[PDB]
């Protein structure tokens, strides 16, 4: 869905890529594409 550590989703950190998977940090309340 997104490149990496940029913008998993157009609003926060929520990737869509099936093979990939962001990382929930909580600091911002979301999961960034590590």
């Amino acid at each position: 869905c997104v490149a990496t550590r940029n913008s998993c989703k157009p609003a926060a950190a929520a990737c869509c890529d099936p093979a990939a998977s962001c990382y929930c940090r909580f600091f911002r309340s979301a999961c960034y594409c590590r």
